[PDB]
C-alpha cells in the first residue's frame, strides 16, 4: 500500500483539479436560478374577467409610461392617449418613442408600467401575459422566417387545422410559392426561409390573424421590402380596419401612415405634439421634413 500511496496522491490531486471546473460549472447555473423576473401569469381570474376575444381594442391610459431600467430614465414620460375603437390609428415617428414606447404596453412587454392601460374595458395588469399579445398581432421589421412545417409553422400557438389560412395567405401575395413545395400543409420550412420574400413573413401574420383572430394588429417599419410591399401592407392594414376594427401603424414614414384614422408621433422621450386627424400633421412642414 505504501508503494501505492505516490501513485494514488497523484491521482487525487488531479481530479481535485478537475472538480474545480464541476465547481464553476455550478456557478453558471446558481447564478441564473438566483434571479426570477416576469412570472407569465395575471393579477387576478385574468382569463373571464377579461374579454374572450377582443374586437374594438379601446385603449384608456391615463398618465402612462413605459420604464425598463428599474423604473429611472424611462423611454416614456406619461404618455396619455384615448386609442378610437372601430378604426386603425397611424402613430409615426421618426424615432422608435412613438413605436417601441407604445408597443411594450400593449404586449405588456414593459417591465414597469407607470400608469394604468385597459385594453377593451379589461385592465392590462389583470390580463394574461400571453393573451395579451395572442389578440396582439405584431411584425418585426426586417423578415423573420422559422424553420419547420407549414402546419406548425402556419398556426402555431392555435394549431388550427383550418384550411382557409393558407388560401388567405396564398391570396394575399406568394401563391405560387405553396405550390414550389410538394408537401404543401404539412411541407418544412426550406432552411427557415433563407430564400424568400422579405413581405411571407409579413404575410403569415396575416394568415395568423385571420386564424388565430388576432384583431389588434401592429405594423413596423420595413428596412427591406420590395415596391409592391407597401401596397400589401396598406391592403392588409385596411383589411385589419375593415375587419378587425383595430390596428396599430407605426412606421418612420410620414406618407407610408399618412392615410390613417389618427396620426400619433413621440419625441424627446414624451408626446410631442399627436394628430387626432390626418391632414392636421400635413398642416405643418415640419413632420414631413423630418421624415424626408
Amino acid at each position: 500500500y505504501a508503494l501505492m500511496v505516490s501513485n494514488y496522491l497523484n491521482w487525487m490531486v488531479r481530479n481535485l483539479a478537475d472538480m474545480e471546473i464541476q465547481l464553476g460549472a455550478v456557478k453558471r447555473i446558481h447564478a441564473l436560478l438566483k434571479t426570477e423576473a416576469e412570472s407569465y401569469e395575471g393579477l387576478l381570474a385574468p382569463s373571464l374577467i377579461p374579454k374572450n376575444w377582443p374586437d374594438q381594442g379601446k385603449i384608456q391610459i391615463q398618465n402612462l409610461s413605459v420604464r425598463y431600467d428599474s423604473s429611472l430614465k424611462p423611454v416614456l414620460k406619461h404618455v396619455n392617449a384615448l386609442i378610437s375603437p372601430g378604426q386603425k390609428i397611424g402613430i409615426c415617428g421618426r424615432t422608435g418613442s412613438g413605436k417601441s414606447s407604445f408597443s411594450l404596453a400593449f404586449f405588456r412587454m414593459v417591465d414597469m408600467f407607470e400608469g394604468r392601460i385597459i385594453i377593451d374595458g379589461i385592465d392590462i395588469a389583470k390580463l394574461p401575459l400571453h393573451t395579451l399579445r395572442s389578440r396582439l398581432s405584431i411584425i418585426l421589421q426586417d423578415p423573420v422566417l422559422f424553420s419547420g412545417t407549414i402546419r406548425f409553422n402556419l398556426d402555431p400557438e392555435k394549431k388550427c387545422s383550418d384550411s382557409t389560412l393558407w388560401e388567405a395567405l396564398e391570396i394575399a401575395q406568394l401563391k405560387l410559392v405553396v405550390k414550389a413545395l410538394p408537401g404543401g400543409l404539412d411541407a418544412i420550412i426550406t432552411e427557415g426561409g433563407e430564400n424568400f420574400s422579405q413581405g411571407q413573413r409579413q404575410l403569415f401574420c396575416l394568415a395568423r390573424a385571420f386564424v388565430r383572430k388576432t384583431s389588434i394588429f401592429i405594423m413596423d417599419e420595413a428596412t427591406a421590402s420590395i415596391d409592391m410591399a407597401t401596397e400589401n401592407i396598406l391592403q392588409k392594414v385596411v383589411m385589419t380596419a375593415f375587419a378587425d376594427r383595430t390596428v396599430v401603424t407605426i412606421a418612420h414614414r410620414v406618407h407610408t401612415i399618412l392615410s390613417a384614422d389618427l396620426v400619433m408621433v413621440l419625441k424627446r422621450g414624451a408626446i410631442l405634439e399627436f394628430d387626432k386627424p390626418e391632414t392636421l400633421l400635413s398642416q405643418k412642414d415640419s413632420v414631413f421634413a423630418s421624415f424626408v
